[PDB]
């Protein structure tokens, strides 16, 4: 495992990460307090499976409830107490440290953005008037206000002033808490359009500055105002406009866009795609996560913008071969019965040492998508829904082939 931030200063921990999701939406209910105890059972297969890393569910407990139904999630927390729904404190000390014994960092999703402010029983008791709060500023719609330099979530009644130097400071403290006791080797900050990016390279700078870090920017140019730059920008834009001020990774929302929207010849669109390898090599890949997928268990979870299940062996075999750093969802892993491809895949791409920065090129000529990757050690010929034939039509070498399923539909072949 190499460390090292990018040529520019991104927190991509050395481009050659490969990281699992390590929850669903509806584990607080399908496992109820039991995960953390579940992910140590498990941490040798997954370690064993290929990943160098995990991205563990919210730590801060959230004994929140909604009525379609839910809440204990994660991200409407209460406080940092890890008492929560996921298991107890010493199970996730525990979890952790199977985990990074078995050499699989462990990203902890942080929620700065807000809190569950109304929650009777708490450690965090901010009042009002005292700037702790969006709300203590007018507050006339979704854009920043004098105590929120980001949007806002819902209301915003529950957004917290994160520029403020006690609730920064908070935050910074318990980065510094999460490092130091429960094992973290980097974080996943949640709702990103809600503060500043810059505050996120603060805050890592801080406390975990050579540690991983991945940011969710989900906003796309429509949610910008019309004197905006990004109303009129690609979805690409926007997610690397953000890395630039968070010197942080961002999830690849720009693929995720052209697999919903558009088509396989298509994704080669997203940012990881990108021939400027500053710019690809920020991306953080992924097929599915809580929020865009499905899950087990109640109303199949959220599923908010889900890839179907005719695409999903493609888009993991298009993630786990191409540049950007891949994530892979809990539930295609381990409940779904993907987990033999994607084994597969993800030592196809440890073979081959294709990085966050490896060199990808279209071709054009054939139906669906096909891709040849530059690795370490080997060149990659993907064929993704494609009447290619062989791989000696689009590329020099001689190449063998590596991976051959539905029905042709994913070829990979390697030199
Ligand atoms: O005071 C603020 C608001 O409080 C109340 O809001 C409710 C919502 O109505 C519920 O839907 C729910 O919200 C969930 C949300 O549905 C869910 O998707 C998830 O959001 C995450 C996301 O998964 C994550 O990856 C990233 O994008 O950030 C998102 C936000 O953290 O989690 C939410 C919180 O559990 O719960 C809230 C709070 O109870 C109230 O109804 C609003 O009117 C009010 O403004
Ligand atoms: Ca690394
Ligand atoms: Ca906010």
């Amino acid at each position: 495992d190499q460390a090292g931030k990018s040529p520019a200063g991104v927190r991509y921990h050395g481009g050659d990460e490969i990281i699992l999701q390590g929850f669903h939406w509806n584990v607080v209910r399908e496992a109820p307090n039991d995960w953390y105890n579940i992910l140590r059972q498990q941490a040798s297969t997954i370690a064993a499976d290929g990943f160098s890393a995990i991205w563990m569910p919210v730590p801060w407990r959230d004994f929140s409830s909604w009525t379609k139904s839910g809440g204990g999630e994660g991200y409407f927390w209460h406080d940092f107490n890890k008492n929560g729904r996921y298991g107890s404190d010493a199970q996730l000390r525990q979890a952790a440290g199977a985990l990074g014994g078995a050499g699989v960092k462990v990203l902890y999703d942080v929620v700065p953005n807000h809190m569950n402010r109304g929650y009777p029983d708490k450690e965090i008791n901010l009042p009002a008037g005292q700037g702790f709060w969006r709300n203590d500023c007018a507050d006339p719609g979704n854009y920043p206000n004098d105590c929120d330099d980001g949007d806002r979530f819902i209301g915003g009644e529950s957004d917290l002033n994160t520029g403020h130097p006690q609730i920064y400071g908070m935050f910074r403290d318990e980065l510094a808490n999460l490092r130091s006791g429960y094992g973290a080797g980097g974080f996943r900050f949640d709702f990103v359009r809600g503060y500043a990016p810059e505050r996120v390279d603060s805050w890592m700078s801080d406390s975990a500055d050579s540690s991983f870090c991945v940011g969710e920017l989900w906003k796309g140019p429509s949610e910008y105002p019309s004197w905006d730059w990004r109303n009129t920008a690609s979805w690409q834009q926007i997610i690397k406009d953000w890395s630039d001020r968070a010197k942080c990774p961002v999830f690849d929302f720009a693929l995720k866009e052209r697999m919903q929207n558009g088509s396989v010849a298509d994704w080669k669109h997203g940012l990881n795609g990108n021939p400027d390898p500053r710019w690809r090599e920020v991306a953080v890949t992924f097929v599915d996560n809580h929020d865009t997928g499905y899950s087990p268990g109640q109303n199949g979870g959220q599923h908010h913008w889900a890839l179907q299940d005719g695409l999903i062996r493609q888009a993991y075999a298009y993630i786990l071969t191409s540049p950007g750093t891949p994530v892979v969802y809990w539930s295609h892993m381990y409940d779904w019965g993907y987990g033999d491809f994607i084994r597969q895949l993800i030592q196809v791409r440890r073979t081959a040492g294709v990085r966050a920065d490896s060199a990808i090129s279209f071709h054009s000529g054939y139906s669906g998508l096909v891709a040849t990757v530059s690795g370490s050690q080997q060149t990659l010929v993907v064929a993704l829904n494609s009447d290619l034939a062989n791989p000696g039509q689009v590329a020099s070498g001689s190449f063998s082939e590596a991976v051959n399923a539905s029905n042709g539909q994913v070829r990979v072949w390697r030199s």
